[PDB]
């Protein structure tokens, strides 16, 4: 199944066990709009998008989804929530909340 | 000096010996708009930006600039025009037991 861009920023986001605010401060992005960013409400810019992956915490998830190619050789792999790559099990998880 | 997001798609692009029209047809992106994309006229979306790097020709140039980190261990490096390649990922330590 194909996952929208926003989804490519949610699965990994939850993999770090952080919140929109946590990352919002790591990059300096506005939380008020971030809610719609990771939600896919509107395709965000490139200057900001990269500012989210450029982070050292989300460094392992740069092109792992951008091109569907995991590069573990350097430390790039797919998280648990991600329904694409893995390194232990499926881990489908159960979605909740509404936003 | 610092390179612009658009320049990140120009230096490498010209490295493949191809014009905007070439890639525009390889990714399906319209040349009429691409002209402004690589030009930096307006920050492009995330669905298209990735559609340009996802290509097999521009697979090595995924995060090589997105985070200023070349991952040759997997097959990612900087082109000739790029002339870039640097980063800083410090990771100090701490801890004590006084009281």
């Amino acid at each position: 199944m194909s996952n929208t861009i926003s989804e490519k920023i949610v699965l990994m986001r939850k993999s770090e066990y952080l919140s929109r605010q946590q990352l919002a401060d790591l990059t300096g992005v506005p939380y008020g709009t971030l809610s719609y960013y990771e939600s896919g409400r509107s395709t965000p810019p490139t200057d900001v998008m990269m500012n989210i992956l450029q982070t050292p915490q989300f460094t392992k998830y740069t092109l792992w989804f951008m091109t569907n190619q995991i590069a573990p050789e350097s430390g790039q792999i797919a998280p648990a929530l991600a329904h694409f790559g893995q390194n232990e099990t499926t881990s489908p998880h159960s979605g909740q909340k509404t936003g």
